């Protein structure tokens, strides 16, 4: 279709140059080699493509519309004007991308086998630097190696990490990413249309070995990263650093584009911003209480979406357990109206707490530990 | 006469920008206990700054009697001091030990002594960690409050600069027990009886960590010209001794200022290799100094590979530009080879083991050359 549209791309530019940037400072003025992200489908037909034209942008290719305004071709951007080097790319497309933009995987894939092959220096072509890497590695050819373009098996939807989560039926992070990797690890072929989404989990694992960022796009004014479970569930963050052979965290970053000018903030930025919106927002935890039995249904659920972003990324910060457990459980006045309201729920509140600091996400004292037990016992009584 | 006025004066400054940068971070909380280490020659020239750092950090204030000996302490209020008392590990050098050892049993006698002040926990994290110990160990709160650490007598450092030198460890683990111990015996004033190890108490403390710091005087000892600041860094065993392996955040208070400032130790790394490893005023001096400079160069590699070991606080670009500046700048190989192949072949050994190791990053290629220079070599 006519997507990334010449505004899609417009708007690209600006968040990929602000992603780049702030990247390169706060890293000594490097350049990262490979961006890990996520490609939402929803969010791209609402835009006309927007994160889809990021990913063009990191690589240094401008969509063509042609004769009749299809966009089914790219043309690499030159070195002089991207002024920087193309940085790698780990795409990994949501079931509902999968689903809606079959052309536009074609396209990225096509685009970034085609950056893989220019014949440029490899410190200003990442892309290149990484697949004869990987090509030597695999003994594979070049356009095999540089398979970026990746998402869940044809009718499967997400890595099943927030059904874990929801279920706390986890033994520890190696399972989830084990999981993502198996389930996500399905790669586009535009050399080989016929062969559908296809497991290349040996390159999946090598090309995210190499993601020193992670990032997605996000309109935090209409739905945040706690709104849903959908965005750690994605989250690649933890994965990445989990296949690396140094061990290293990826710098994590999410675009908000609630105004015109998207803002790129760092994941832990952004967790912050959010619970001081939602969770430990008086005006949204009254409101919710206001809302009775429901209410607290909202506020268990926004603690367990806070849970499964500390175990996809470690981007959630002490204080935001131990402000909650000041705020929910310490006061005696909020913790009375939270287990008359709906005891079933604060039963989850309390199992959520007490996990969140087993599971090595929450540090706190002992006394504050003990309280939770004693609660737990008190409201099973109650039940 | 050590802790000084001045030197008590100067602490309090450095103490308030160390915790405030942590107090910002943690969005308001302060740090519950920082881990850090003394030094002998460091009290000696600034008569005792940052064991005053210390007392400030607890709450407390010497107090000199009508000899001018400074020998007991009392606490400033909750009220004047306007914030908790902070939970300190002291880790005092070989040589602080030796040098100083009744200002460590002031120390021990002032961190026990707020360990009981009728006081809130959440004001008092001395005494907050203390009760949980007494209860978790058996023991008396005095016996919990146990804080004050140093070599047993006639004993120097981890032996981990010594083991890095020699490339003689298998893993971090290892380096962390040797320190553990080496590290555990504890000053007891209620004890007098010598020393004593307390390891049980060590890890416990230790475990309780969220901060790990040191004082340097950057313009003339840097964290790299000499290893034994690495060789103490509490940083990564503070983390395998926590539940949550939580890394604590690691910090240096550079002295070259009237008032210190307070960096990252990831901050001071970065700002050493620009200025030593990796600046060509440096390294080339290095070259034109013959078959010790070459050794210099290994030495700073060797170092930069300690603190990794110890903190994981060395990017990933300062092993990458070591690799553009020293390997394949196409002359720098050889001339490291002919100038001194015996301390060439040491940095080939410290590159591939700094990859082998996880600490460098690279790309296969790069791995290549390393080998085929190597091989050469
Ligand atoms: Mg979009
Ligand atoms: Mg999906
Ligand atoms: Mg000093
Ligand atoms: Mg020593
Ligand atoms: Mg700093």
């Amino acid at each position: 279709q006519a997507i990334p549209t010449t505004a899609a791309m417009a708007s690209a530019k600006i968040v990929v140059e602000r992603l780049v940037e702030r990247q390169k400072l706060e890293n000594e003025g490097k350049y990262p080699e490979t961006i890990a992200l996520v490609l939402w489908g929803t969010d791209n037909i609402k835009t006309y493509g927007e994160s889809l034209g990021q990913v063009l942008w990191m690589i240094g290719v401008r969509p063509i519309a042609d004769t009749f305004g299809r966009v089914n071709r790219v043309e690499p951007v030159s070195l002089e004007e991207l002024g920087r080097p193309r940085i790698d790319v780990v795409v990994n497309c949501s079931g509902v991308f999968r689903d809606l933009f079959i052309n536009q995987m074609n396209l990225l894939d096509r685009a970034i086998k085609m950056v893989a092959e220019l014949d440029e220096p490899v410190e200003q072509n990442f892309v290149r630097k990484h697949a004869l890497e990987q090509a030597e590695a695999l003994g594979i050819d070049i356009r095999e190696a540089a398979t970026r373009v990746f998402s869940n098996a044809s009718g499967s939807y997400s890595a099943n990490i927030s059904l874990a989560v929801e279920n706390s039926s986890w033994n520890d992070e190696k399972q989830l990413q084990d999981m993502y990797l198996s389930r996500k690890s399905f790669a586009f072929d535009s050399d080989a249309p016929g062969a559908g989404m296809a497991e290349k989990k040996q390159v999946f694992e090598m090309a995210l070995s190499t993601a020193e960022v992670t990032f997605q796009n996000l309109d935090s004014s209409e739905i945040s990263l706690t709104d849903v479970s959908h965005y750690f569930d994605s989250d690649p963050t933890n994965l990445v650093q989990s296949l690396r052979k140094d061990k290293k965290k990826p710098s994590s970053y999410i675009a908000d584009t609630t105004t015109a000018n998207a803002q790129v903030r760092t994941l832990s930025e952004t967790v912050r911003l959010d619970a001081r919106t939602k969770l430990l927002n008086p005006k949204w935890y009254e409101g919710m209480m206001s809302s009775g039995y429901e209410g607290v249904r909202e506020i268990e659920k926004r603690l367990s979406n806070t849970v499964g972003w500390s175990a996809t990324s470690g981007q959630v910060d002490n204080w935001v357990y131990e402000e909650a457990n000041s705020t929910f459980i310490q006061d005696e006045e909020m913790l009375n109206r939270l287990m008359n309201t709906n005891p079933n729920s604060f039963r989850k509140m309390l199992q959520t707490f007490l996990e969140a600091n087993g599971r090595g996400y929450w540090d706190t004292s002992a006394e504050n530990i003990e309280k939770l037990k004693e609660l737990y016992s008190q409201v099973e009584d109650k039940i």
